[PDB]
């Protein structure tokens, strides 16, 4: 019911410019191994790619990634159009500029820092409009296409002229930015991404059928596992990646406030994320909140989780709000929490794999400049019980001591940090062996 | 008519051979397009009834007879000297129906039902909450016959050695006076629900309070076939769905269970079939809805999680 019509999954390869389909798809589409591709999606947008083969994608879907399928207006489970555009030739000129949240905090010649290591060679297939990441000097800039010399699509040759006019333009609220948490910044989790992906698919993405149905979404999602596993981060990501509202409640900051002003901001807080529902309500430390087992003991204390228990119930609505909390551990949080109604999901995020490590780190080291004599592997193969956390921790740490080295030495700080110098730096091997040996 | 996962009521507003007749293959059926709007005497049928209980019988049977004359005969009391049981106290653990079984014990009987929970009442602040216990055995009297539940109940009288608080304590005292304050015309019952004796302070046992207790256990195998059915009732279910092999591999489950076993089989069936057709977030199509059918794949889907 339309061949060219694929649901827009994950991609594979990083690279903004490319697109996997399946062979039996390409051939029943009749394209090639390296064709430009036209994907069209929502609010009437397009995007031009290359596409390659993938024996792991499905027959109907088609990866891609955050950089396209924002290009596309389009989330994760949507669907495109795929047409080939054959037609597509060399470009002439190029106006492209940085949008300003991408850039405050650097100086110098991104052009020559990113522009030109980017595209360099690759020819890259752009249409007009377009908003592509570049990564470097320890940071992503990102870059809107203003304007193309062959309109409205064209490929950045080595001859393609490329203007980049001193001015960054700002964002715009429909425009999400890709330094935004999402399903490609979070490693070692898959089962659990996958579970937590079918639950909140329907509900956040097809609340009408709740209206027209008369079955029960999960409503509360309770993740378990110790300090730095991602749990934030997976909520956070969940929600971005659905384009779910968000409202982030942490049990230190709620239980810090005075007696009865901590209810009101609990309530405040479910209120307003029922305003923009469909959304996802993340209390972090909830045992910070709901501990009562034994350990319970105020007028206060009481008198809030309570106050939680009751929130909890009132939800059940037109377009579904969905309720994530996160502990270490089951015996941490009140019991009451899981009757049924409530907190009746739950999902165990344990400590990485090796592979998990391995995955992190990657995540972690996008942005940075990495020597050849740098092994991730060997760093993730001797990290054994490490989270996220510390793996985070052990990446920004071989950094700081590589620029403690290298540009501190050399003195070219405290002024306004230019960008060809610290992408320049490159950590090594040996600096992430000091960083693993503290 | 049960269909499209949801029930949809009818009334006839006419019919030609007035005032009855049958509809027969030739009878024309008009439905011009006008929802009626209800009329408060019409109880809705999905609303919760002894129909939409399963498991429990035995339990039912008792709690039945023990309302039966103070909530459906009322003068009786007025011109008799007898005291019907004033508390009911259901036990058993979580998901087990026990608000299902006051809901519906309530509706069945024509009775006024007044929902309390601990939770709730607990958050309130000090005095705002006794406040509240009050204002709701008092409106539960207004309207007699009526049925006040109180959900949660070991959330407000845990007493025994884990109760602690200058609020906490004159809370649960609260109760016992407001419970011992009942006995008078139209009876009222209050039901209460914990997971055991335990749990709830001794106080509301001594007699003129909760002296009635009902066990609600888990249910056994046909009980969960019943239940099954009762959940599964508004959905179309393919030929090879098999409930009794559900309800025998699900030994220890109860309803709060089994009811989001077959929510997760609906939904499973929605994300496969019409979800990648994709024909959602719009204003979703009855007959679309409709023929959407759960297959026992699904149900195995749902049980392997
Ligand atoms: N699976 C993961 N993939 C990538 N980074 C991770 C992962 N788990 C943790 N991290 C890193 O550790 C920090 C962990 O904190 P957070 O997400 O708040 O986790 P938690 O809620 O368990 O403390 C994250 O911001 C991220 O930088
Ligand atoms: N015996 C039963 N028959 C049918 N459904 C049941 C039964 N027991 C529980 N359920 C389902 O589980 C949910 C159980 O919650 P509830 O009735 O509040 O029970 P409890 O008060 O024990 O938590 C009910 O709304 C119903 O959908």
């Amino acid at each position: 019911n339309r061949p060219n019509r694929l649901i827009v999954d994950e991609a594979i390869n990083e690279d903004n410019s490319v697109v996997s389909l399946s062979q039996p798809k390409m051939d029943e589409l009749q394209l090639f191994r390296g064709d430009t591709v036209l994907l069209k999606g929502k609010k009437r947008r397009e995007a031009v790619c290359i596409v390659l083969s993938d024996d792991t994608c499905s027959d109907e879907k088609i990866r891609m990634n955050r950089v396209v399928r924002n290009n596309l207006r389009v989330r994760l489970g949507d669907v495109i159009s795929i047409q080939p555009c054959p037609d597509v030739k060399y470009g002439k000129r190029i106006h492209v500029l940085p949008i300003d949240d991408t850039v405050e905090g650097i100086t110098g010649n991104l052009f020559e820092v990113y522009l030109k290591p980017y595209f360099l060679e690759a020819y890259r297939p752009i249409r007009k409009g377009d908003i592509f990441l570049v990564r470097g000097g320890m940071r992503a800039v990102e870059f809107k296409v203003v304007e193309t010399d062959p309109s409205p699509y064209c490929i950045v040759a080595p001859d393609t002229v490329i203007h980049c006019e001193g001015e960054p333009i700002k964002r715009e609220d429909e425009e999400e930015s890709l330094n935004e948490v999402g399903y490609d910044d979070v490693g070692g989790c898959r089962k659990q991404l996958a579970q937590i992906k079918e639950m909140v698919e329907l509900p956040l993405r097809h609340p009408a059928l709740f209206k027209a149905i008369g079955v029960k979404p999960p409503r509360g999602i309770l993740l378990y596992g110790p300090p730095g596993t991602g749990k934030t981060l997976i909520a956070r990501a969940v929600a971005n990646e659905t384009g779910a509202f968000f409202f982030l409640i942490n049990g230190p900051e709620i239980m810090s406030k005075l007696a009865g002003e901590s209810e009101s901001n609990l309530r405040k807080a479910f209120e307003e994320a029922e305003k923009n529902a469909p959304a996802i309500i993340f209390i972090d430390e909830l045992d910070a909140i709901a501990p009562k087992r034994e350990k319970t003991h105020g007028e206060v204390e009481r008198r809030i989780v309570s106050q939680l228990l009751t929130l909890m119930d009132g939800l059940k609505q037109r377009a579904h709000v969905i309720v994530m909390a996160a502990t270490n551990r089951p015996n941490s949080i009140d019991p009451a929490l899981r009757r049924f109604g409530r907190f009746d999901r739950e999902v165990d995020i344990g400590i990485p794999d090796a592979t998990g490590r391995l995955e992190i780190l990657q995540i972690h080291t996008k942005n940075m400049k990495l020597a050849d004599d740098v092994d991730l592997e060997q760093v993730a193969n001797e990290t054994h019980g490490h989270v996220g956390a510390d793996l985070a921790a052990l990446c920004s740490e071989a950094a700081l001591q590589a620029i403690r080295k290298k540009m501190d030495l050399i003195d070219l700080e405290d002024e306004t940090i230019d960008a060809e110098v610290m992408n320049s730096l490159a950590v090594t091997m040996d600096d992430f062996r000091w960083a693993l040996s503290q």
